[PDB]
């Protein structure tokens, strides 16, 4: 466990209000969703899958 239950946009690297899991299977926050209308940053390089899930 970590001192903080909160979750991180893996593309913007800062706390993320309201993330969700792109449909690329990716982590991003709620401004990315309506900024980046629901884009694929994380697809900038072939990341290790298998870890994505919403915020506590
Ligand atoms: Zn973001
Ligand atoms: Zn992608």
């Amino acid at each position: 466990e970590e001192e903080f239950q909160f979750l991180r946009c893996q593309q913007c690297q800062a706390e993320a209000k309201c993330p969700k899991l792109l449909p690329c299977l990716h982590t991003l926050c709620s401004g990315c969703l309506e900024a980046s209308g629901m884009q694929c940053p994380i697809c900038q390089a072939p990341w290790p899958l298998g870890a994505d899930t919403p915020a506590l």
